[PDB]
């Protein structure tokens, strides 16, 4: 099983994206003979979801199927595997969904060397070593796959259908496309100031901020001149902390109780730094509150990895018991660590007054750590349901205050449940763009649909100008179509991006010069800032070589079927780029406009899904048309008649006549079939994107193809 | 001179702007002057040339206010006030004088004092004396604490469009709006400006391929990991090429060049790049609203065929642009070895230039002070290049950026001139724009203030208004009642508390203005309310520039004085307030001394408030049409009518106001009826304001945010603070009210120190009303001795028939509280007075029973 050739489908050119793989194998009738059930069952162990189908042994199957395994191991929605038989005997093409191009491609070269492997065993049976190649795969695909905070977003973005794309890699994707975009970072989106952000990490500009506004902030911490701290104590009330300024020997005296604890305290912190500081202490759990729309979203505390009692097991018992957490562990499915009996814990255990082989009675809590961790095992609990309204308004003052978009307080209080006012809980930092991994899928509790929050407030259903508007025209060579629809467009106010298959042009402009295939060429426009509205005309070659640049339109055409013209293969007649153009239809959503009398383009209006289907036609009484028009559909129609010779579309039943062909310069008197198409197409496509009658006549009379 | 005692205004007290300095060589105290006469001044008349001005200016208060005064001047402040004042002391002067910022203005008078000393030392040594050490020492103080050029330009803009703006540090972040509207400005950043574009400025390699991919005119770029390949990029990329916050390998041609480039560039480090290079001059093209606004060629240093180059070189240094660096701003360059090289690039030789028409460039990066200088393009710069650099910001996304872009012709397309876009600047530098060598200015400043405060939605400022009296805080709390319901959010200040809303966020003394600036700076206020202290409007005066509404409602009562302390002094210092509202002033005509402030106030109107009376005056105001509230009878009794422009407009009948209770009722009439002028004044409805009277809540039934009452351990527990009689007895009410049916009422009282025989009242507060009480006087803070306060308030207390058996002295406030808390039991109440509140509540929230 060698790899030969591969193509990776960015788009559309079955239904969705997808890599192509040309491969040979020759043992290769003994590969799928020798296989009986044993293989199955090897399988069965190191790649479970496959064990579905142990009948269709066709290695193009199998290849694609474990491809497709090995990404949905790594996390990858459930996608689809096909084969394909090749030009060669014992030769096959295999294609399977993919998410990420490097990732798919090793996931087919790695679905290779599994089964190539399992050659080289002889007389086995067992699988061997299997695991080693999954390891590989899964190093190397999760330092490529897209960071929880951002791929919970974008799974929310996918849910409500908010297009998305990676830009610099890491965490940073645009959102939106056109001149509607907005850029989320993890959970900072384009809306944060950068002011805010600044301010969140400044911790002591942030208490100052913060403090002004009556927030439960610890700032205090001043021992003026090194004057005597024990007045400052005494100010303070015990129990009291004093510690040095600077945090390098920072040796820390806390729960001092006593004038003596805090003179002997303050010769030790004396030493170190510039200054020694005094705060009361403040103890309790860590907790963070997220803040999304100026509304606390989310909120959870932080719990340091430990057992509780039950008056029956040991310490050592309990953590045992813990550890039979099976999220517990370093594997690429284990979110939390597990719970270790290390140094820390012992020093722990010795100040509670308890040691490994005692027994702590229910309900008490034994911490093991003297600060929480997820890696040094430890829970993120959900409290949202539970926090006071006084600490709630109090996030959302706090985030207010430093003006994040979004953010959270890190906030510590011995009782969420309580209000700050009363239980003296403290804002220890505020967080800016904070993981959302501890809010989604938290320890214990109920997830909270944060991604969701944040994506409703960058595109609020009111005026949800998520995209521009896609239309795609399957050309058969001219780009004169493209060109009066993009130009009715303009002048009827849209900033027009388009491509003509060697350029993208923005407005009246050209940007891009080259080979615009349908991947490149669609995201040079759909990321472009200024852009209404997109044309672009994709090339025969790229559906054949990458598929669509996008994944559907609002409004297509089809406006022909062949011509003596440069090939793509294949069949290259009526055929073959029938199946080509036909991928056009069967994504377009609005409405679809077919060349009705073009036998192999009208069939694809079987295929389509779009709402509406348009036929255009130069036969007034076409049989077909005729019906579609009675019964309400659309129709572009070249008519004779007592107003002339004039092109009317049909919609609901009714005429609405639009110009007469004699007004269209790029006829002469009409006589100039090939521009009659390309209007009556631009006309239906201007008239399904709504443009006006007025709009669509202005354009057409005012355009010059030079 | 010696200098005694000062504080620092920061606003309303005698026009809002000084520092006062009480000052005294003892010997020379008069003699100094005396001795030397004003022909001494002379040094003074060239350092400090105002002061030229009058020649027998001598008395020494006013020689020290006007020279600290040119100190600030000759720091860039702009001019102001240098008074002088009668002091306390025999034939001494208080010294007041214009400040910018508080550190400044007061070195300036610590400074202008030596500087005055050193008019003579030993014998004489009057003349040709360094007095310029003194302001080297200033001026260096001033240059490191003042603000600069992106800031100083912004807040000009401010001032110009009347933007309020405050420091929020102390470099160049400043809030350049109030509450609910504010905005803030870092330099050329602001708040809207995005995180993610900042970075994406920063990162050159992404905005490089960002604007690439959008048509923009940038260079082909590779990155070189550390020095991998040793030459690699540039055969990809052509020979004209060149190769991390570096602020110190160009045409290489040659492969060996770039093998030492790719080896060599770094000085900061391995973060080596090669790129297509293009020449052509330095252009900042600057976009504050997806608008270009402004654009400069910065100028390498460089010779403009008449002179020889020492000829042109001294002709350059002898241009009268600056005398030396710094001080002058600029500077112009000597000849060095890279000056020739270059000249000797143009066929030039070390002396000379015969061609006129001809540039050479001396210098290569067109440095501040080593370098050149810059020139306006904006009005030259082709449109292409204008639409260009738009579209480059936009694309990135900053609201206010510049592009840094190379060209041969600033005039003609970068479609058909081969330029490019070098970086993206974030929070770029706005000086090269404005004042620049050659060509107009631009108003860029302006350009981002307008950005941020559109005149069509100048939110500015809130409503400010002030009321300057004592009225147990119940006016206040009754007028930011009114605008709650009316839907505003308020912050107010009640001298010893801020409250947002209707919660105390902040409890403690507030120190005056900074209780203005909390509430100022709130972000969610629309509408402050700001009750005053007499104590602020005397220590460091008001907290804000001037008031929209403001109200005197009485001037003196039982009550101790603070500075002629009978209706004359305390009038002269509540006015102040009356001088500085702007809209509305509401004066209580039934004292003539706040009536009399109508004289002074600038107040486009002023409203009268009298009681029942058919007062004269105010019937004439009203048949005038001015405005004025009038407590009247009526079929119903009594009832508030307002009238504006003759009207009468009825308002309610006071038996409707919940707040009328015992003889409280009439004292909260006045309340009453100032709150609904001030909410007249401020434009609110009849409804608001009926409803707002009728629905306000005098008895605390629901607590406003902290008002300290702790429910926990089983019983009550009241806090607050220990100074104010109306907040003890308004305690006591509550007391009254709860009436806890448990067990027993237990207080304990700590009046402060500094407050004459004042305990009095407060034992008549409280005495009766408890089963036991405790006195804890003992604050540690003024020498009362540590048990002569305890004692004065137990014989208070026995003096209202309190027995003797049932008070408890505990000295020391900690233990008082901790006495209690074990005293008590399930269902007492607890009412505890105190100073340090924060400790209190600790310990309160600590306690265990048993």
């Amino acid at each position: 099983m060698n790899i030969i050739s591969t193509s990776v489908f960015v788009g559309p050119n079955t239904f969705a994206r997808t890599p192509l793989i040309r491969l040979t194998v020759p043992h290769y009738a003994e590969k799928l003979n020798t296989l009986g059930s044993e293989v199955y069952q090897a399988l069965d162990q190191v790649v479970p979801g496959m064990s579905s189908d142990p009948v269709e042994q066709a290695p193009g199957m199998l290849i694609a199927r474990l491809a497709l395994k090995l990404q949905h191991l790594a996390g990858m929605e459930g996608g689809i595997a096909f084969t394909s038989t090749s030009q060669a005997d014992d030769e096959a093409e295999v294609l399977y969904s993919y998410e990420t191009e490097d990732i798919g491609l090793e996931a087919g070269e790695v679905a290779c060397d599994m089964l190539v492997a399992l050659a080289r065993a002889e007389a086995d049976v067992r699988a061997v070593d299997l695991s080693h190649h999954i390891a590989r795969y899964l190093r190397y695909a999760d330092k490529r796959t897209l960071g929880p905070s951002a791929m919970e977003l974008v799974k929310a973005a996918q849910e409500r259908d908010i297009p998305w794309y990676r830009m610099n890699d890491a965490s940073l994707i645009q959102v939106g496309q056109g001149k509607y975009q907005k850029r989320i970072e993890a959970a900072l989106t384009s809306k944060t100031s950068h002011i805010a952000v600044e301010i969140a990490a400044d911790k002591n500009m942030c208490n100052q901020l913060l403090g002004d506004l009556g927030l439960p902030v610890p700032k205090q911490r001043v021992v003026y001149d090194e004057d005597e701290a024990v007045s400052a104590a005494n100010r303070i009330g015990y129990p009291v902390v004093v510690k040095p300024l600077d945090g390098n020997g920072r040796g820390v005296s806390v729960s001092l109780t006593d004038e003596q604890a805090v003179k002997k305290a303050y010769g030790l912190a004396e030493p170190e730094g510039s200054a020694v500081i005094v705060e009361s202490m403040i103890r309790g759990d860590d907790h963070r509150l997220l803040v999304v729309n100026g509304e606390l979203v989310a909120a959870a505390r932080r719990v340091p990895g430990h057992v509780a009692g039950d008056g029956i097991h040991t310490i050592r018992e309990l953590i045992a018991l813990v550890n039979q957490d099976p999220r517990r562990g370093v594997g690429h499915e284990n979110v939390l660590t597990r719970l270790e009996l290390d140094e820390q814990a012992i020093r722990l255990l010795q100040s509670y007054g308890y040691t490994a082989d005692s027994i702590p009675p229910s309900g008490e809590e034994v911490y093991l750590r003297k600060t929480a961790n997820i890696s040094t095992g430890g829970t993120a609990v959900d409290v949202t349901d539970v926090i006071h309204p006084d600490n709630k308004l109090m996030a959302e003052r706090a985030i207010l205050a430093v003006g994040l978009d979004v953010g959270a307080v890190d906030f510590l209080t011995t009782d969420i449940t309580k209000s700050y006012r009363e239980t003296l809980g403290a804002i220890c930092e505020i967080n800016a763009g904070p993981g959302l991994r501890m809010h989604i899928s938290p320890s214990e509790g109920k997830p909270r649909d944060v991604g969701g929050k944040i994506m409703d407030m960058l595109f609020p259903a009111g005026s949800q100008c998520r995209v521009p508007i896609a239309a795609l025209t399957g050309t058969n060579g001219k780009t004169t179509c493209a060109r009066m629809l993009s130009h009715i467009l303009k002048m009827a106010g849209h900033v027009v991006g388009q491509t003509s298959t060697d350029a993208v042009l923005i407005d009246g402009n050209v940007t891009v010069k080259g080979d615009m295939t349908g991947p490149v060429s669609a995201k040079m426009v759909l990321r472009d800032p200024s852009v209404d509205i997109a044309v672009l005309e994709t090339a025969r070659g790229g559906i054949v070589r990458s598929g669509l640049g996008y994944m559907f339109c609002d409004v297509g055409a089809v406006l022909n079927v062949t011509s003596d013209h440069l090939g793509l293969g294949g069949v290259d007649t009526l055929d073959e780029l029938a199946k080509v153009k036909r991928v056009i239809a069967e994504v377009t959503r609005d409405t679809v406009v077919l060349n009705a009398d073009n036998e192999y383009t009208l069939k694809m209006a079987a295929h389509s899904p779009a709402k509406h289907i348009m036929y255009v036609t130069r036969n007034p009484e076409h049989t077909l048309v005729r019906e579609h028009i009675r019964l309400g559909k659309r129709a572009v129609v070249l008519e004779q008649g007592l107003n002339g010779e004039q092109i009317v579309i049909y919609d609901n039943g009714m005429q609405i006549p639009l110009t007469w062909t004699h007004l269209i310069p790029a006829t002469l008197e009409g006589k100039a079939l090939h521009n009659v198409e390309n209007a009556m197409f631009a006309a239906g496509m201007a008239y399904a994107l709504g443009k006006t009658l007025d709009q669509i006549r202005s354009g057409l009379r005012t355009f010059d193809n030079t």
